[PDB]
């Protein structure tokens, strides 16, 4: 208890559709800028994942990817049917699986990365006004405080990774490296 | 411009990760909560819709739902042949047709209603921390004013709408009124 | 330990510098406000103190004021031969000596209050592009976190005590009950 | 207008209150730690602020200090007695004089900061529950978008000035460079 029942709903009902509004934005935007290259969602995802971690492992990229280990095998071979990854030659466990980017995949995603333009997006622009008042993009840190305790430290790695793999790999004059 | 391009890299990887957590880890409770009564999520959301705007069209039912309107039409048909909500006799428009609740989804609702139990689902158990601490269940500001940016202030307005029904409507002795 | 002690020192000096720049920006709007009726900013606090609470003791006075002891007495003799306030008949300690506004000092407030310009302060226009983005003025809860650890619960009670005493005692047609 | 008269009362209130509490106890603090040293508050942050600008102008050091110009040369003459501080030859403006420190003023910085314990002081132990709740201390963005607004960009320069200044010229093994 210490807490009303009232506010518990209240708090629910309210997070459950800002979360839902913004998965789907996220989620229509993002299907715009990767339609061109005939990519599900899950299938560039699971592609970053393994960028960012070097190889993994499908329990990895489920994790990570936050799918079931079924749909990360399945997404996982039609990618390796388009040879943009390679698998591991252990079939025991579909989890131990180990993936590893082809470099015709690494082309696709430095290619879809030049594609990038964030005004085209929708959440970059409801962003925008934020940003500018702060001087720097939304932290949003309350959502990230829930995620951690919900989903665990290790999983919160992946931010750590990607800010640094961002910072350090690459550098810009137009966009890419 | 004003912003680097890397930035606006980090930021997008940054929401599209937590945003697609907390879409997921709602989506898991909300159907746990639901399926003892045989319905799909969107079923449920629209029900709720329909309580709150005292009927509504589908075109409204997509909006604050946020679904296609071919879904809401759908959906909507699959709970009439459950008796849960009845049709007006207009079909000319399937975005025009006018939906509104039998008495029977109205019991289906408030008895979801007394099968629930916070403490079960994760994203609440995510956010208690934050409540100690504050005193209050986080706001997640930033989150509702990139909603607003995105979807619009009557779209925001059934934060309010529901606000009111929520503490109007109903009184707790064990959680409903 | 479980932090850094550069950690340490950087937030010290950031806060210290911040609410150094707060307390003097608001100390000047204030002086600039009810230096007309000749107040001290303790007086008017030590007035405002008075109406709110029904009367208090002096170390009523001093909790709230954030004084000591001291200047609380001072100050408040100082009203009282400005006809202000009142006292009570038991000086045995300072302390327990207990406050009650004059008719003619609760006129001096409301005065204050018709004089009342926010568009002067400050402070109120740094905070306005806030509460643009927003549709509501800051809340700057962190602030509150901490100075309610500091000082204590039933201090931090002054904040609901006001903004109900504000909203029920008057209404406004161009400002004033 | 586009707000209430009642919401920037409220606003107003509560600020001033917030910022009082904030400041009284950085000052209660902050007077405890350097007493040992016969230094007052002001002088203090006097001798930072030439560590940190390699010297300034009394103008600079009313600025960045936020007191008067008066009290900066008085104090900066109080510190010249004390061996603390040096002066320049032009007295000319007040304003224009230059001020840099004294090798035995140096060390009586650093003394100072092998003097620090954090968990002495009030306004640190507020906060961190903040920091374990966040991993981070807190940021309190809201208070300083204010301050910027209030006191300008040149201003605010200071805490990255600080910043880097405390990372790049000391280090701990058990609290100094």
């Amino acid at each position: 208890q210490h807490y009303s029942i009232k506010e518990a709903m209240l708090f629910s009902q309210r997070i459950a559709q800002l979360s839902k509004a913004l998965w789907k934005s996220i989620e229509k935007d993002w299907q715009r800028w990767i339609k061109p290259f005939d990519l599900n969602i899950n299938e560039h995802h699971i592609l970053w994942i393994a960028y960012h971690f070097k190889g993994a492992s499908i329990s990895e990229i489920a994790k990570f990817g936050v799918m079931h280990v079924s749909t990360a095998f399945n997404f996982s071979k039609k990618l390796e049917e388009k040879g943009l990854l390679s698998f591991s030659k252990k079939q025991d466990d579909k989890r131990n699986t180990y993936i590893e980017l082809t470099e015709k995949g690494e082309e696709v995603l430095m290619k879809l990365m030049e594609t990038y333009d964030p005004t085209k997006n929708a959440v970059f622009n409801g962003a925008l006004p934020l940003r500018e008042l702060y001087g720097k993009f939304p932290e949003i840190l309350e959502m990230m405080c829930i995620v951690r305790n919900i989903y665990g430290d290790d999983f919160m790695e992946i931010f750590e990774r990607a800010f640094e793999n961002i910072k350090e790999d690459f550098i810009e004059q137009d966009g890419k490296l």
